[PDB]
């Protein structure tokens, strides 16, 4: 093993195949719109400690997120639910602001991508 987790699981080959109205949105809207902001690149896979060099990265996070592994999950239907992708999107925030210092531009980042994910979950449909 490493400092880095395997990644979280991302296909559910067991369950049927269901959209719902609020998982399209979630990912032609949501996902799509934050991917292509220019400060996603740092959401967009989990975060490699390794890489990085930082030990105490996945010994505080108990709950790895990104929105790579967001993506391949709405790609692949893996969520049930929409709920279960939303709780996703603020467990990858909640890392970030619970990790690093407050003034940091990786926090700066979160920031900008959680006011239009707010945003966005504001106008989510019935
Ligand atoms: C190496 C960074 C440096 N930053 S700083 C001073 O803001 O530039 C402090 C954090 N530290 C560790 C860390 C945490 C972290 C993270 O939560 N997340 C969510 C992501 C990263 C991360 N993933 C990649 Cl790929 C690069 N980085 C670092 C960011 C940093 C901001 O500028 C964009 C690149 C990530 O890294």
């Amino acid at each position: 093993g490493s400092m880095n987790p395997p990644p979280p699981e991302t296909s559910n080959p067991n369950k049927p195949k269901r959209q719902t109205n609020q998982l399209q949105y979630l990912l032609r809207v949501v996902l799509k719109t934050l991917w292509k902001h220019q400060f996603a690149w740092p959401f967009q896979q989990p975060v490699d400690a390794v890489k990085l060099n930082l030990p105490d990265y996945y010994k505080i996070i108990k709950t790895p997120m990104d929105m790579g592994t967001i993506k391949k999950r709405l790609e692949n239907n893996y969520y049930w639910n929409a709920q279960e992708c939303i709780q996703d999107f603020n467990t990858m925030f909640t890392n970030c602001y619970i990790y690093n210092k407050p003034g940091d531009d990786i926090v700066l980042m979160a920031e900008a991508l959680e006011k239009l994910f707010l945003q966005k979950i504001n106008e989510l449909p019935t």
